[PDB]
RNA sequence: GGUUAAGCGACUAAGCGUACACGGUGGAUGCCCUGGCAGUCAGAGGCGAUGAAGGACGUGCUAAUCUGCGAUAAGCGUCGG
């Protein structure tokens, strides 16, 4: 996914980041409620957030 | 054969002893090595304010401990195998 995400800019990657944070919250609410079933989506979204933050820190200037 | 008298007198085991058979307990002996000990031949001889040694807390689909890791948290990018 990093190859696709490198095309995006600092804005439109922050938007992506915030959207994955919203999705992570919603998955957390379903999971904690005990009505998620697909328990593996939490690993998927967390690693996606880590990827977006890595690309942000790369494009910051360092 | 009957009665009496005299003499002698086996068989008892509440428990115990010894022998043998079979058991219980217990964890020696034998065999074993993912642990150690002593060295040889090579390395390396340091880490730390770019925050160490060592820790607390946390981190999973996780209830706990160990291992790894640090709010990007059993992990993120890139390059090779």
């Amino acid at each position: 996914k990093a190859k696709e995400l490198r095309e995006k800019s600092v804005e439109e990657l922050n938007t992506e980041l915030l959207n994955l944070l919203r999705e992570q919250f919603n998955l957390r609410m379903q999971a904690a409620s005990g009505q998620l079933q697909q328990s593996h989506l939490l690993k998927q979204v967390r690693r996606d957030v880590a990827r977006v933050k890595t690309l942000l820190n790369e494009k910051a200037g360092a």
